[PDB]
């Protein structure tokens, strides 16, 4: 229906493959050169997008107006191709979300969705020993390499993918105000 007919929109011109030196992730092209990765991803003064060398100009690692991780980076890409603009759809407000699935596109993941289900809001969240802010949670047995994937309910982009542990998955909830800039 059309919860998924926005996922496609969004998979066919906003969602990328990525590799960084961490391994395979699923980028989002926000708008124009603009693009978001989970933070542990760690994009430095470059990056595979579909295998093709990418050179990456700006990058900054979102945190807490107290200064905590958000775990989520805001890169500028190098290129003439223009993102279309998807930020109308992110929420003013990191929201919960009813029947979310979650958009998926690495090379070893291609054209992926997966149904988490409802998501909803959890917070602070010490994975790795780094801790993070703004995190929701979502009751699906999210596994490696899908990290960064997008989370979309009802035509909304409420969150990039970060964590899991077997059972659930966790992801970093956006709002808009972001990708403000
Ligand atoms: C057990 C245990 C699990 C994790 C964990 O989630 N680490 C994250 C990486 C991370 C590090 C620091 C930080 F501040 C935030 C995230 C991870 O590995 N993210 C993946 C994407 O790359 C996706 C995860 C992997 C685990 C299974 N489910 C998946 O969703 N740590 O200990």
């Amino acid at each position: 229906g059309p919860s998924l007919d926005f996922a496609l929109s969004l998979l066919r011109r906003n969602v990328r493959q990525v590799q960084t030196d961490q391994g395979h992730f699923t980028m989002l092209g926000v708008r124009d050169r603009l693009a978001v990765l989970p933070r542990h991803s760690q994009p430095g003064k470059t990056i595979w997008i579909e295998h093709k060398l990418v050179n990456v100009l700006d990058a900054v690692e979102l945190v807490d107006e107290q200064g905590v991780s958000l775990e989520l980076t805001l890169i500028t890409l190098d290129t003439n191709e223009k993102f279309r603009d998807i930020t109308k759809f992110i929420p003013e407000n990191i929201s919960t979300a009813s029947d979310a699935t979650l958009v998926i596109n690495t090379e070893h993941m291609p054209s992926m969705f997966v149904p988490v289900g409802d998501v909803v809001q959890y917070g602070f969240l010490n994975l790795s020993g780094k801790p993070t802010h703004r995190t929701m949670m979502y009751n699906f047995p999210t596994k490696a390499g899908q990290c960064g994937g997008v989370v979309t309910s009802v035509g909304k982009i409420i969150g990039i993918h970060i964590g899991g542990n077997g059972r659930q998955g966790f992801c970093a909830g956006l709002k808009r105000s972001y990708f403000a800039s």
